[PDB]
């Protein structure tokens, strides 16, 4: 009964079953050990600050198909990666099953510079949208990309594939068919001081590089015309041109 | 109390009072003899086909500040201009005061190649938006530019200024703050077979060439960010890139 997608969750994910929670809907990849995509719905009631971070193995998944807290041991030192959230903590921590935002199925090893730079900045702006009087929902779908070998976590013997990039597709209110939207894509190697506005892309580009079909419940003509046109939602997030 | 603008009718028009009808809201220019701007609101109930065209002097204006049917005598043969509508007839002909769509305050001498070409095609696409299930309203503001001498109507002695171009700013549903929008500007000499998609511009360009402020009731920050960014609404009208 929880729709975190509004216009159809993505198709093309490796699992045929997705986990549905108030915090988000997620489709896990048992080979890479990271979710293929995470869809969430921010509203005036979902943000919450100051919640703690108790990393934990997702109890809804088989332990062999996801990572455990022990698997990240030595990762920051070896790879300079942080435990980065797919669905953001602060934007959604007000929901009833908020601890699930810290389940490792909702985390990936994200380079600190990206995590603490452009990515955090986009999270801040995405959350601020909900403060606008006429904006009542923010629907986001986010996920990783796997384009080049990024190495391996040193503290685990599990087969996993560290993402080389991350993307986020966002629209407000009801549907991209009538409402402003945006898509961003950042490579793991994005410098710490990078301006997130420099990474606007089309949804089509994301689809082609991930094998997914986002906003899959939209009429074909709407999908055809809007997926190849960068949106204007970033202009409300402080970007120009 | 008929609101044909939704987010504030334009400021900057030469008249301090505008005519408000069900068909449209119009601000007249007693010097040029043509309206500075015409704002209208298309809904599923406003289109009507097959209405006739009985040109008439607008009874709400002083006859010296507008044109009369006799004024267009010989205009087509002399200047190859048609009596072009600002607020479109077929998209709004179902309203109660529809005859006002044929009042000359809603008409200007528009080159027939533009009138019967790109301008008519944009009117068709604009009206077609209302057929989409999720589009409940189309709010449009349209008007002329006066940038070069276009000559004079041969059948009149009244001082008047023929437009050199025409523009149209459109948004759907509620407000451009959250919904798709578009802006187009066409020179009087646009060729007959021109694709209207080539004439997309920003709202800022129009404001700068007219002296008006469109969507004048929007928060300043919304106005600053969206008016200089071309909208994506044309993509739903058949345009690419």
């Amino acid at each position: 009964s929880i729709d975190n997608c509004a216009v159809g969750c993505p198709t093309g994910g490796s699992s045929n079953v997705s986990i549905v929670r108030h915090a988000y809907t997620l489709n896990n990849n048992s080979t890479t050990k990271f979710a293929n995509w995470v869809a969430y719905h921010i509203t005036k009631d979902t943000p919450a600050s100051g919640k703690t971070r108790n990393w934990k193995t997702d109890p809804a998944l088989n332990p062999a198909d996801t990572l455990a807290p022990a698997d990240y041991t030595g990762a920051n030192a070896a790879l300079k990666v942080d435990r980065g959230h797919q669905a953001p903590l602060a934007s959604l921590a007000g929901v009833s099953d908020w601890e699930s935002l810290n389940y490792l199925s909702n985390i990936t090893p994200q380079k600190s510079d990206l995590n603490q730079g452009a990515w955090a900045r986009l999270e801040d702006q995405e959350r601020k949208l909900i403060d606008r009087a006429d904006i009542s929902s923010v629907y986001t779908v986010t996920g990783p990309l796997y384009e080049r070998d990024m190495g391996k976590l040193p503290g685990t013997q599990k087969a996993h594939t560290i993402p080389s990039a991350y993307w986020k597709v966002i629209f407000i209110n009801n549907s991209p068919a009538v409402n402003h939207y945006a898509a961003f894509l950042f490579d793991q190697n994005t410098p710490k001081g990078a301006d997130f506005c420099q990474f606007r892309v089309t949804v089509d580009e994301i689809e082609k590089r991930t094998g997914l079909i986002i906003w899959a419940g939209l009429p074909d003509d709407v999908q055809a015309s809007l997926k190849s046109k960068p949106g204007v939602l970033p202009e409300l997030m402080g970007c120009k041109n």
